[PDB]
C-alpha cells in the first residue's frame, strides 16, 4: 500500500524528471556538502552554480527515472536493486548513509512539489527505508558494513 500511496504523487515528478531531479541533487548538495564530493564529475562547482547545470539535472533524472521504474514495482525489485547496490558499493564507492540523506530530501521536495501529504510522507519514508536496507543487505554481501 505504501507504493500506491507514493505513486498517486508520482506524476508532478515523471512530468519534470530534469527539473525535479536537479531540485532534488541541487538540495542534497546545498544540505549535505559532503555528498557532493562523492560525484567527482560535480565535486567543487560552486553552490550557487549548481541549480542551473544541465548536467546536474540530466542526473538527477537518472536517478528519478530509476526510482520511478522501484515503484512502479511495488517490492519486487531484486533485478533492479542488486545492480544498483553492486555500482555504489563498488564503482562509486558511496557509504549507505548517503541514501537515507538523499530519501529526506526527496520527501520534502515532493512535500513542496507533488502534492504528497503527511500520510504520503510516512509511506514515502517506508518505501526508502525497504530499498534502501536491501541496499545495505547487497552491501554486506558484497563486503561493505
Ligand atoms: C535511491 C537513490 C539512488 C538511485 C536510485 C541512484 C541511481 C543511480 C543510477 C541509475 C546511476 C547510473 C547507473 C549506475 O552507475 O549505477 C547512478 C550513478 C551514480 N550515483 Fe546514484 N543513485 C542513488 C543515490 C546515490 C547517492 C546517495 C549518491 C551519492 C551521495 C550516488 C552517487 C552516484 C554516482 C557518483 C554515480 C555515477 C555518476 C556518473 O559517473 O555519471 N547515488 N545512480
Amino acid at each position: 500500500a505504501d507504493f500506491d500511496a507514493v505513486l498517486k504523487c508520482w506524476g508532478p515528478v515523471e512530468a519534470d524528471y530534469t527539473t525535479i531531479g536537479g531540485l532534488v541533487l541541487t538540495r542534497l548538495f546545498k544540505e549535505h556538502p559532503e555528498t557532493q564530493k562523492l560525484f567527482p564529475k560535480f565535486a567543487g562547482i560552486a553552490q550557487a552554480d549548481i541549480a542551473g547545470n544541465a548536467a546536474v539535472s540530466a542526473h538527477g533524472a537518472t536517478v528519478l527515472k530509476k526510482l520511478g521504474e522501484l515503484l512502479k514495482a511495488k517490492g519486487s525489485h531484486a533485478a533492479i536493486l542488486k545492480p544498483l547496490a553492486n555500482s555504489h558499493a563498488t564503482k562509486h564507492k558511496i557509504p549507505i548513509n548517503n541514501f537515507k540523506l538523499i530519501s529526506e530530501v526527496l520527501v520534502k521536495v515532493m512535500q513542496e512539489k507533488a502534492g504528497l501529504d503527511a500520510g504520503g510522507q510516512t509511506a514515502l519514508r517506508n518505501v526508502m527505508g525497504i530499498i534502501i536496507a536491501d541496499l545495505e543487505a547487497n552491501y554486506k554481501e558484497l563486503g561493505f558494513s
